């Protein structure tokens, strides 16, 4: 089916309450359907034998149509491959790019994609390691002296670390093409599960922050986490909603997530993140002051 | 829903036996493959093509381009569909986006066509339809009638030489914008009826035409723009024939099913009829040529 369920913001408070009744009954009903969306969309380039070492998780693959293909002077197989997908935005198509966390083996491909797409913004929603589990390579420089990742060099002009997130100003270049890239790393993600922390504002400050800097990245805003679908998806939804609530008096979270999954699988992976989005949609309380 | 990657590479020496088997039981297998080919890309977005103002730019309401592979016009216009044109990049035997598959230009998307031609640096155009077939409108005569330069919006086109042949015609145009100048060859095959195929008598004809366009392929910077009416059936069988000409040359096998299945994921209806899908196989007995020359 085609998922959609617009709700007037004036009734959103009652709505989510009615969604949680009977042990999140309605919620799991909608989410369970979200799990079906896009289950039969080809991702043949992802299945290719020599691309397997480029897919972090054997089961989180990019659809063929929405995949961000790299530009190489031909040859080989899967030479244009990177586990990434364009995701529609509130302002235009291919507004975002949802990728998995780069691997020691797809590290150079990542920076190649940042340049070829002219993405001047990267949002990282996970730490390299969490609870003694590898989640993402540290694909960027550890210091200020430039590191050459393939043909693209990377120079971290500055590294600003805060309490919940971290900012980095990189300056990558190829041949005679210098390009700036801002990097925001949310490190205090609410575990992922739960949630709680009335301070869901912390994620909202982060979103607002990235958002108020989007007016600089001609290319897509590259967002990623580990698999690039669970937290990545929640983020994108929030960056959408933030704007959509600002300009409308209704929100269709179901449609939103449904939209996103048609472009990349598992976008917003758990019923917890999906309910968390509604918890955050209390952005209405604020739109009332 | 579809979930299997269609493909069936057949060794050229077993082609006679393979096409024989595909023809058994009144083309039983040719249908099995074709019916599944028809499922491809059915669930691929094409919103740009549905925008209110792009509707008049679509020759047919049921033949639209997929968002991911569509060709975009560049311009300052900040209005709806300003970058739109019913066209898709189609992978190549040589490179992705080696061709551009479009519908025949409409009187109202004509200027858009030439813009694409210059912006993509397409120096070759393959038109597989007559502007009119049996009193039915198939494609606008979007190009000049005389050697007199004609301004199509911001691009003037001057027809340099016109050569009307048996089953086809050749034309060399020089288009320009400001100082930017570009030569473009135009190959019009007029013996391919819409929704159909050349006659059994034009079998050699069309293959010679593909040969002629293949020799020139190299002289073009951008993708070869090939088009017909809806830009999918005749345009799809051509792109396939061009591939196979090259592949058959350097290889010992063909995978027509994978080829067509491939094209169809970049633009809908590529190789529209089962008859055209089979025509391709008959043509693949291009091995005849191979086995001879050498």
């Amino acid at each position: 089916r085609k998922l959609t369920n617009p709700v007037q913001l004036d009734d959103f408070d009652g709505y989510i309450k009615d969604m949680a009744k009977d042990s999140d009954y309605k919620f799991s009903l909608q989410f369970e359907e979200l799990k079906l969306i896009g289950l039969d969309i080809p991702h043949f380039a992802a299945d290719l034998p020599m691309n397997r070492c480029k897919n972090r998780y054997t089961n989180i693959l990019p659809y063929d149509f929405s995949r961000v293909r790299l530009v190489s002077m031909n040859e080989e197989e899967g030479s244009d491959y990177i586990n990434a997908n364009y995701i529609p935005g509130y302002n235009s198509p291919q507004e975002y790019i949802a990728t998995q966390g780069p691997l020691p083996e797809t590290r150079n491909d990542f920076w190649k994609m940042v340049l070829q797409q002219k993405s001047q913004i990267i949002v990282m929603l996970t730490q390299c390691n969490e609870k003694r589990r590898v989640k993402c390579d540290h694909y960027w420089p550890f210091t200020e002296d430039p590191i050459a990742y393939g043909d693209i060099t990377v120079e971290m002009l500055s590294e600003e670390e805060h309490t919940d997130w971290v900012y980095r100003n990189f300056r990558i270049s190829y041949a005679d093409e210098v390009q700036d890239v801002m990097h925001f790393n949310y490190t205090a993600w609410p575990d992922h599960g739960v949630p709680t922390a009335n301070a869901a504002e912390s994620i909202l400050q982060f979103v607002q922050m990235v958002r108020q800097k989007s007016v600089k990245s001609k290319g897509p805003m590259i967002i990623h986490c580990s698999a690039g679908v669970g937290r990545t998806g929640t983020f994108i939804a929030l960056d959408w909603l933030l704007q959509h609530i600002r300009d409308h008096e209704f929100v269709d979270i179901l449609g939103l997530v449904s939209d996103m999954r048609s472009y990349r699988m598992s976008m917003v992976q758990t019923e917890e993140q999906y309910i968390f989005i509604h918890q955050c949609v209390q952005l209405m309380w604020q739109k009332k002051k």
